[PDB]
């Protein structure tokens, strides 16, 4: 389509696909304890992104996962989090979507 591939809203570095999403729903709404809310896509998988530090399960809004910060390789946008440690999946990304941009391949 023309909504193939997210990219960083701020500077276009290639980030996910649509193909890529991962629910039972691909979508959760969480607030962080400064009650920032954030709309997480969770995603299979995701490129163009530093992971800054070691894994944390403080605070993590899905059972089992402890959590990175997962800012934007290019800019250092704060793009959302890449989540490991768990079962079924062992690893994913949840990115928050008014921080991507959708379109073509
Ligand atoms: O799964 C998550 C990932 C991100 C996180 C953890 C967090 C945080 C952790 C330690 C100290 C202060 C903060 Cl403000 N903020 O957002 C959250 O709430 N849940
Ligand atoms: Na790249
Ligand atoms: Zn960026």
């Amino acid at each position: 389509p023309g909504a193939s591939i997210f990219r960083c809203r701020q500077c276009g570095q290639t980030i996910s696909r649509r193909d890529w999403l991962l629910p039972g729903d691909h979508e959760h709404v969480v607030f962080n304890p400064a009650g920032m809310i954030f709309r997480v896509w969770c995603f299979s998988l995701a490129q163009g992104l530093r992971l800054i530090g070691a894994p944390s399960g403080e605070f993590s809004w899905f059972k089992g996962y402890d959590w990175t910060i997962a800012l934007c390789g290019q800019c250092g946008s704060h793009l959302g989090w890449h989540y490991e440690g768990g079962s079924q999946p062992q690893t994913f990304f949840g990115l928050i979507k008014d921080r991507l941009a959708e379109g073509p391949a």
